[PDB]
C-alpha cells in the first residue's frame, strides 16, 4: 500500500490533477473579478495554462467563422438573425481583424462585465 | 478490509461520485448567482460536465 500511494502521489505531482479537489481554474478564464482571480494556487494555474490554449483554439475557430460570415452570408440572412440595420464591412479587407475582439463568454466574465457597468453607472451619476 | 477500502477508493477517484457528499453541481446549471458558481470543486465540475450534456439533449428535444 505504501508503494501504491507513493506512485499515486508522484502522478498527482506530475500532471496536477488531484482526485476530488476544489478548483478555481475553470472560473478564472478571461477578465474576471479580482477576488476570483486572487484564489489561484499552483494546481489551478497549471489547469488554467491548458484552458487558455484550448480557448485560444476556439477563438481561432471563431475568427475563421466570422471572416467567412462576411462573404457567404447575405444581408437578408444577417438581418433575419439580428433584426437590426446590417453593418457592412469594407471590400478588400478581412472582417473583424481590426475592429473586433472575440473571446470566450464565461459566467464569471459576464458577472465582472455587469459589475463594471454598474460601477461606471454609479461613477457618472447626475454629472453627465 | 484494507484492500476493500483501497478498491472502493480507486472507484470514487475514477467516476467522481463519493457516497454521501455535498454537491453544488445540480444547482450550478445555467446562468446562476456568482456565489453558487464559486463553490465548484473538482467532483462538482465532473458531475456538471454530464449534466450540461444531458440538458443539451433536452434542449435539442425542445427545439424539435
Amino acid at each position: 500500500p505504501m508503494m501504491i500511494q507513493y506512485q499515486n502521489n508522484e502522478a498527482e505531482s506530475l500532471t496536477g490533477v488531484k482526485s476530488f479537489s476544489q478548483g478555481i481554474a475553470s472560473q478564472a478564464l478571461g477578465d474576471v473579478a479580482a477576488g476570483i482571480r486572487g484564489a489561484l494556487d499552483a494546481a489551478s494555474k497549471r489547469e488554467l495554462g491548458i484552458l487558455r490554449r484550448l480557448a485560444q483554439g476556439v477563438v481561432e475557430i471563431g475568427r475563421k467563422i466570422i471572416s467567412m460570415n462576411s462573404e457567404f452570408l447575405s444581408e437578408e440572412e444577417v438581418v433575419r438573425v439580428t433584426n437590426e440595420q446590417f453593418v457592412t464591412v469594407r471590400r478588400d479587407e478581412l472582417a473583424g481583424e481590426f475592429d473586433l475582439k472575440l473571446s470566450i463568454s464565461t459566467a464569471e466574465a459576464d458577472n465582472q462585465k455587469a459589475q463594471e457597468l454598474a460601477f461606471m453607472l454609479q461613477t457618472m451619476g447626475n454629472s453627465l
